């Protein structure tokens, strides 16, 4: 029975588990379509994810930078979405939220020209405005590998043998689709992910070794 209290001190009782959404929408209809995601006990979370015992509650608006940076790194899962549809052998590798911005990098035997991007900010902009709802899935490390090896994506099969645990739980949000992993949090919605541009393309190093292949690094930015 997780009693909310948020950073005016207020305090919600419940008799049961709640996300962050859910309590938006207990506030008011204006602070749940704002709603792009929490903090609680000080830690970001998805808009989604159930709270079940008491805690201190913060919901993340586009107000916040931390939703700022949330719009941008769904937007490199936009971008993901979108390079699937125009390129479907293209493999996906690593896609951060930075400073100003974001990007992801992509092994793909074809070298993207402007236009080639051109065409890829497109489709971006043309998924988002379909305003679909972003899925989250939490599994088990070889569930994440075998949706991963499945769909020939050999950077994310490398991330989840090296860099996570296999008793760590993988986050994967699905975009229609597409599926990326992630620590997120990643918007509830493509509606909150309209404002963004793509950028140049350099080169990245896989791993930053200069003895693995060098990938296509795609910049981009995004705001609210
Ligand atoms: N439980 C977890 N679930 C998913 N990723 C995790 C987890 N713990 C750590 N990570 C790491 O976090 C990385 C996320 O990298 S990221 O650059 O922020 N994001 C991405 O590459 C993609 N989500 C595209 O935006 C994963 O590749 C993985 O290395």
């Amino acid at each position: 029975m997780p009693v909310i209290t948020l950073p005016d001190g207020s305090q919600r009782h419940y008799d049961h588990a709640v996300s962050p959404m859910d309590v938006a929408l207990d506030i008011g209809p204006g602070l749940a379509k704002a709603c792009i995601a929490g903090r609680v006990n000080g830690e970001l979370v998805d808009a989604c994810d159930l709270i079940e015992n008491d805690a201190q509650l913060s919901i993340i608006t586009a107000k916040d930078e931390e939703g700022l940076e949330i719009i941008r790194h769904s937007c490199a899962h936009l971008l993901g979405h979108a390079i699937k549809q125009l390129w479907p052998h293209t493999k996906m590798a690593i896609g951060p939220v930075i400073d100003n911005g974001f990007y992801y990098d992509v092994d793909l035997d074809r070298t993207l020209t402007q236009e080639d991007v051109e065409a890829l900010e497109k489709r971006m902009h043309e998924l988002a405005e379909k305003n679909y709802d972003v899925i989250k899935k939490k599994v088990s490390w070889h569930e994440a590998r075998e949706t991963f090896a499945n769909r020939g994506e050999s950077y994310k099969v490398s991330i989840l043998d090296e860099n996570i645990a296999h008793d760590d739980k993988p986050g994967l949000y699905f975009h229609e689709e597409y599926v990326d992993m992630c620590r997120g949090p990643h918007v509830p919605n493509m509606r909150f992910c309209h404002h963004f541009k793509l950028m140049k393309t350099a080169g990245a190093y896989w791993r930053g070794d200069s003895n693995n292949k060098m990938l296509q690094r795609i910049y981009g930015t995004a705001w609210a």
